[PDB]
């Protein structure tokens, strides 16, 4: 598997606006919120939980890269795979998206799979 | 278990104002204090111990997040599980609360379980 | 093997312009895009992939160093080994270049092999 | 054992003046120096040594926390256990104080065992 | 062995001018160049190789301490042991000096072995 599989969803020109970290089922997890840098669209919520999903190996690098991007506030493309999380109250608070990639976006192009 | 369980407590629009690191019983641990962004209400102290309680496997993420929210001074929702730590002079100095989550807060809302 | 083997290629006076982090084939990975400080020449793309290639041991060090040199926008020499990644989609989204070294530069020389 | 044990000694309103990193008999170590924020008293020196003494599990948590309080220069409470390091030249260079905790100090009381 | 053995060599009031990360013989390594803050004297180049020499255990501590001092630009004392590294293409580019510790320096004194 790869972040750039067309079986994943991505969203260009996003700013990570909120950040949460917590625990579920003996696993640490974090979620981010992103909103469009130009005020449009609707927000995207994605999580990563450290020992679940096929994306578990990525957890610490994702979290670290989320934390960095969140602090600079730059334009980023956000990559997810839908319909991964299953605890109903959890997906209610956040969503069922699994974070799978982050790409910095210039004003013209983004630096990730497309 | 889950950070967002209803058996836990949360306190919104807090800002982390104190941070302390030590060791207890061969265990790294940290403690934070939080005060209302407006300065009213009663402070919240919560603690994480790296080898103890169901919440140990998230020790370092929570430390890393508590540190980041500590430096920015931003307003956050802090989540605890009360009546966890039992060494009475530890508890007297700090709390019986286990830290189990940290969410960023917008002025709108906070990005965490309710 | 060594970063400064003549079987490797390097590009001085570059600026890490873009950063992407993702997961491929159970490995967390990152790529960078470096531009000549002025606008000259063609960009170079280079990836490091946890647990993959002979350069795997250096993954975390090159990821932290890249994060730094990218936060500063300072001049660097970037060292690569060509034709390492073989997945044609990944190679077309990025490059086959394995990142193998990163050097700061002053106004005259860069601090690394050449 | 605990940072807060009355058999341990501590110092309020310190600022981490210096920071040093080295190795001694197999172990990475670091030493800090603190002086009172008002100029009073005499400097405190404290060291932590990896894989050595009962405080060894805290080495990296304590180093990260020492680095951070160093970078900010904020007022802190340093907790130590005295007479731990015996290496005569090392102690004459720094001290035999083993670093057992770090506490933030704000307008009101220092956040830690008192 | 100890950073401050008089069989080692040190230079005070230096600034970390350049940083390089790379890999050699399956081992991440890094090197630094230091110049007198007053401009006097000749640079010192020192390196740490994560798998080799008796200073291996402190590889990561020194890496983290070098990166911090390099980012503040503050004056330091660098300690090295001469004539450690043997591979001539490596020593010709950098040095045979192994990095063995780092101290922060006042305008009057350095906090470390003399
Ligand atoms: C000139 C003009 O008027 N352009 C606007 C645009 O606002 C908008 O185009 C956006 O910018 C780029 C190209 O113009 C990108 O292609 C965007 O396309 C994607 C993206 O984010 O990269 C493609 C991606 O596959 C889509 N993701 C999914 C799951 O379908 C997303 C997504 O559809 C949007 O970002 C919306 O996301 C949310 C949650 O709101 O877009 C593109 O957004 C263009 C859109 O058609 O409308 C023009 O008017
Ligand atoms: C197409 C199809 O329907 N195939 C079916 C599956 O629907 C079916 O579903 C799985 O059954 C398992 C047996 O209980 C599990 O319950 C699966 O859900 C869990 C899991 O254990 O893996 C339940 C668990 O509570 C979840 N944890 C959290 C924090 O939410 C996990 C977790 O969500 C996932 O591990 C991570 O996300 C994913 C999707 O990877 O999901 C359940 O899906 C299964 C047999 O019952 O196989 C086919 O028969
Ligand atoms: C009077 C008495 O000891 N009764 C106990 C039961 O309570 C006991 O479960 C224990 O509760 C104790 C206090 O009532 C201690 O918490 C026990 O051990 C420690 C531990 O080391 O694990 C002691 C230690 O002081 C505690 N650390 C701190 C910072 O307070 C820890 C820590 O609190 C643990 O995480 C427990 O907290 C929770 C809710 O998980 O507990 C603890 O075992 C039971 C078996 O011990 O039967 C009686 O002996
Ligand atoms: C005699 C005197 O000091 N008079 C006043 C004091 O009111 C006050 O002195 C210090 O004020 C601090 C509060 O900000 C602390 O209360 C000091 O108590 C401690 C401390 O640092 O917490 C208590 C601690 O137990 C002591 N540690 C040890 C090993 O004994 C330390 C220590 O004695 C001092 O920090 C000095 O140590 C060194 C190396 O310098 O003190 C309290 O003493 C302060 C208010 O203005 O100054 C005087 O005016
Ligand atoms: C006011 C002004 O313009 N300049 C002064 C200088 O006089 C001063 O020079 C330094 O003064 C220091 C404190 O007095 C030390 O004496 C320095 O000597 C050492 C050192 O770095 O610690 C002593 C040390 O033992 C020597 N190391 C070895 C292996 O011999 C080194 C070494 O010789 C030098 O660093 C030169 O090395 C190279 C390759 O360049 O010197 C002394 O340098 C100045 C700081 O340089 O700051 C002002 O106070």
């Amino acid at each position: 598997e790869w972040t750039g599989d067309n079986t994943n969803a991505y969203y260009s020109d996003e700013v990570i606006s909120e950040l949460h970290v917590g625990q579920i089922d003996t696993s640490p997890y974090f979620c981010i919120k992103t909103v469009k840098a130009n005020g449009s669209g609707t927000p995207v919520v994605a999580c990563a939980v450290s020992k679940q999903s096929i994306w578990a190996p990525s957890f610490k690098e994702l979290l670290d890269q989320a934390r960095y991007f969140y602090s600079t506030g730059q334009s980023v493309r956000i990559h997810v795979q839908k319909n991964i999380w299953t605890y109903p109250l959890f997906v209610n608070t956040f969503s069922a998206n699994a974070l799978v990639g982050l790409s910095s976006c210039s004003a013209t192009q983004c630096f990730g799979p497309k």
